[PDB]
This record gives C-alpha cells, sequence and structure tokens, in this order.
C-alpha cells in the first residue's frame, strides 16, 4: 500500500484499500471510510467494478440525458467520485469551506455553496438527481467568477472547474466532441 493519503497526499491515519494499493484518511475517502468490512475497496475500485461489469456503460452519453438521471446507487457513487476527484487537486481547498464575502465594490452571490456542503448533501441524499449535485458543484465556481470580478484569483475557479469537468466526462461517459 501507499503511506500517503491519495486524496490529500499527506501522511496520518490512513485506511488501506484491500484491491489496489492505495489508502486514506478516514474523511478524504468518499464515502467516509466503513468502520468493518474485510476487506475493504476503495472508491476507485467500485467506480472500476461497474465499468467491468457493463462495458459499453463507457460508449458516449449526451449530458443532457445524465444529468436526468435519478440518483440511484451507481449514480450516487459516480457523484461521489467526482466530488473526490476534486478534493484531490490541492486548489480544492479555497471552495472547501463555507465563505465570505466583503470586498469593495462586489456583493455576495445570492446563494453561496462550498465543497463540504456537497459533502454533505450526498452524505444525506438530498439530490434526487445528478443535476443536483451538478448544478451545485458549477454554482461553486460561478459565484466565484462572479464575485472575484478582475481580480486574478478569479483563475482560482477557472482552474478548479476544469478539473470538475474533465472528471465528469471521464466518470459519466460524456460522448466526445470538438
Ligand atoms: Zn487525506
Ligand atoms: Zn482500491
Ligand atoms: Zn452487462
Amino acid at each position: 500500500n501507499s503511506n500517503i493519503c491519495e486524496v490529500c497526499n499527506k501522511w496520518g491515519r490512513l485506511f488501506c484499500c484491500d484491491t489496489c494499493p492505495r489508502s486514506f484518511h478516514e474523511h478524504c475517502h468518499i464515502p467516509s471510510v466503513e468502520a468493518n468490512k474485510n476487506p475493504w475497496s476503495c472508491i476507485f475500485c467500485r467506480i472500476k467494478t461497474i465499468q467491468e461489469r457493463c462495458p459499453e456503460s463507457q460508449s458516449g452519453h449526451q449530458e443532457s440525458e445524465v444529468l436526468m438521471r435519478q440518483m440511484l446507487p451507481e449514480e450516487q457513487l459516480k457523484c461521489e467520485f467526482l466530488l473526490l476527484k476534486v478534493y484531490c487537486d490541492s486548489k480544492s481547498c479555497f471552495f472547501a469551506s463555507e465563505p465570505y464575502y466583503n470586498r469593495e465594490g462586489s456583493q455576495g452571490p445570492q446563494k453561496p455553496m462550498w465543497l463540504n456542503k456537497v459533502k454533505t448533501s450526498l452524505n444525506e441524499q438530498m439530490y434526487t438527481r445528478v443535476e443536483g449535485f451538478v448544478q451545485d458543484m458549477r454554482l461553486i465556481f460561478h459565484n466565484h467568477k462572479e464575485f472575484y470580478r478582475e481580480d486574478k484569483f478569479t483563475r482560482l475557479g477557472i482552474q478548479v472547474q476544469d478539473i470538475f469537468e474533465k472528471n465528469f466526462r471521464n466518470i459519466f461517459a460524456i460522448q466526445e466532441t470538438s
């Protein structure tokens, strides 16, 4: 196994996957690492199994169809993995916890959003379709862009949204376009 957390790349109290060499802190893994279960497989392994059980799941999809899907177990897992993939980038730190807004010449967004709130929302099964989760994710970056305006800090939101969007297209097998 690895000696660092796959998500935050630090050492500490880790839990090791039984079917791959990754390891995780308890609350870096999503869902949080399960109390018992021996063996234990991590989210990367679970996602791989879904693909291997239904190879045609990797043929192209239209985003519109994906968004309308109900959050049944397999879609729930895929959104948890996509959330995880964002927390894997160190720039997610800017978007994790509840933000506040007091900048000369800007007003705060009408609907604040942050990653830990989405995490909690997924945990408490508050989204009924993929669209719900995707909307909150994109809201995070959109709020950031609107608030920071011409400050170069806006770029952080562009960069982390690019991470989200590449992973979204991969995990949900969105049809490749030019
Ligand atoms: Zn970690
Ligand atoms: Zn694994
Ligand atoms: Zn099949």
